[PDB]
């Protein structure tokens, strides 16, 4: 589900954005490119320190959107590219998916996104 | 209301994310940090090439969220910071606000976000 170009982006630093559906409109939070841990089976795991509004939103609608990119990775028509990722989210406080990011001692949980599509948008 | 630290982020490379309310959940698109033009009156202007889905969403609900950041600007507790911006959006296709993105020959419109709040989230 995730292409090589996406993994090239992860080698470079940047701001990842994660959108959820809130009660009165969207919500949007961030993690660093370098924090994403990709597992077998199309899973992206990120360390959760805060994300309290985000978790409440996911509890009611598991569908999330994620974007990320880098000026340092070539797109289709010039330098720089990025991705829109769609997937279903779940929060874990134990298990192997949590342990994948437990090295971040500030992490109260892991946000696990199982990817349903990845589009290179540049 | 945009703080100095926000303008420092704009001096650095990054991916900006813009969330809108869609009919069946959020939508999320990107521009580059360096593309943003800030005008007086709390206005952030970005070049529109695609964003047809985003524009349709704005037509139904003008409220948007924006995040951006940089590892190269110090946050409150270490290197790296970023912002959550909330504001109202409009799409201009003539006039001063459109002229503000004139350097982008590929642009079909200017997305003008009038900022209601800016929160440094790291
Ligand atoms: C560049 C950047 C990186 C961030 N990385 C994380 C992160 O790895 N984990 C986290 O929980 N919050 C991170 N945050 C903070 C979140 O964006 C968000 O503000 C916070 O978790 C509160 O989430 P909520 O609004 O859903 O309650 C980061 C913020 C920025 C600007
Ligand atoms: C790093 C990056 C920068 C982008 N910059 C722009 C931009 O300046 N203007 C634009 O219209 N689309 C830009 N895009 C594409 C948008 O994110 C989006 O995919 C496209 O405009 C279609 O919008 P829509 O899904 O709302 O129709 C960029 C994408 C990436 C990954």
């Amino acid at each position: 589900m995730l292409p090589g170009t996406f993994f090239e982006v992860l080698k470079n630093e940047g701001v990842v954005a994660i959108a959820t559906q809130g009660e009165d409109g969207p919500h949007l939070v961030n993690v660093w490119n370098s924090y994403l841990k990709v597992l077998d089976g199309n899973r992206i795991v990120v360390p959760v320190g805060g994300m309290h509004k985000t978790e409440a939103n996911v509890a009611r609608d598991e569908r999330v959107l994620m974007t990320l990119g880098s000026r340092k990775v070539a797109g289709r028509n010039g330098p720089g590219t990025g991705f829109l990722i769609r997937g279903s989210a779940a929060f874990r406080t134990d298990g192997p998916e949590f342990e994948a990011i437990a090295r971040f001692k500030w992490a109260r949980a892991a946000l696990v996104i199982t990817v349903v599509s990845a589009e290179q948008t540049l």
